[PDB]
């Protein structure tokens, strides 16, 4: 650590503080993470070859007097910063659909190793200048695991968690990470969080008020599922028009195929990427006042 210099504190993570800092030596500007069994420095250290463009560049890894800190690349902004920033108008539909496709190409590469993020949020979703945009902390839950609170005590949020992690599947898969995307593709279109849960049983229930309470119809083997209740109430689905408005068709079928109930169904991020809605897809410059 003595070869960094700590410039400023900027966030809690949910494992500990993430500093902006300099390289004392290659005066390179960083992000350091400060997080040991070997089962976990094995996992990072082979986070460190999962090397793609919209994925955040983890430079190094630290291991000393017991303690953990991780060297990232910097970026200068995040999703959720930038939506509330645009909340007045929004962020136009070109943006949208450049950063959905980016991430879909972050998702792509990662899920082809078998890495799975686990914990999308527009917190960890980071832009740049450049039109650019990168998914941070990815395969650090399989890592260090998910806590329901912070190190901070914060509370970790459930709003993009999908159906099969709420409902006790154990062995759920990549498509976890494709209805997190789903949900920020349509927070990014509305200006409002598609599921804001606030209690794992809201969030379920947010779920099925507005996609419908799923049955065996929708999912085979849904109500054999650990956490599933017979006497979970029974909602009918609402037609997209209605929860995402003014999305075109194209947008509405891609988003619908991110939120199916059955994750085996669940369009994966390769299909995704071949959908007509990016026929016209290109990369714009975001406006952002740094
Ligand atoms: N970690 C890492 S690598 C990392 C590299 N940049 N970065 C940023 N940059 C955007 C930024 C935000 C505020 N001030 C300056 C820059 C935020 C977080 C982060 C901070 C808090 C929570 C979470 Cl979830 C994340 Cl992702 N992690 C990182």
């Amino acid at each position: 650590m003595e070869n960094f210099q700590k410039v400023e504190k900027i966030g809690e993570g949910t494992y500990g503080v993430v500093y902006k800092a300099r390289n004392k030596l290659t005066g390179e500007v960083v992000a350091l993470k400060k997080i040991v069994p070997s089962t976990a420095i094995r996992e990072i250290s082979l986070l460190k070859e999962l090397n793609h463009p919209n994925i955040v560049k983890l430079l190094d890894v630290i291991h000393t007097e017991n303690k953990l800190y991780l060297v990232f690349e910097f970026l200068h902004q995040d999703l959720k910063k930038f939506m509330d920033a645009s909340a007045l108008t929004g962020i136009p539909l070109p943006l949208i659909k450049s950063y959905l496709f980016q991430l879909l190409q972050g998702l792509a590469f990662c899920h082809s190793h078998r890495v799975l993020h686990r914990d999308l949020k527009p917190q960890n979703l980071l832009i740049n200048t450049e039109g650019a945009i990168k998914l941070a902390d990815f395969g650090l839950a399989r890592a260090f695991g998910v806590p329901v609170r912070t190190y901070t005590h914060e509370v970790v949020t459930l709003w993009y968690r999908a159906p099969e992690i709420l409902l006790g599947c154990k062995y759920y898969s990549t498509a976890v990470d494709i209805w997190s995307l789903g949900c920020i593709f349509a927070e990014m279109v509305t200006r409002r969080a598609l599921f804001p849960g606030d209690s794992e049983i809201d969030q379920l229930f947010r779920i099925f008020r507005t996609l419908g309470t799923p049955d065996e119809v929708v999912w085979p083997g849904v109500t054999s599922m650990p956490d599933y209740k017979p006497s979970f109430p029974k909602w009918a689905r609402q037609d997209f028009s209605k929860v995402v408005p003014p999305l075109d068709e194209d947008g509405r079928s891609l988003l619908s195929q991110m939120l199916h109930y059955d994750p085996n169904k669940r369009i994966s991020a390769k299909a995704a990427l071949a959908h007509p809605f990016f026929q016209d897809v290109t990369k714009p410059v975001p406006h952002l006042r740094l």
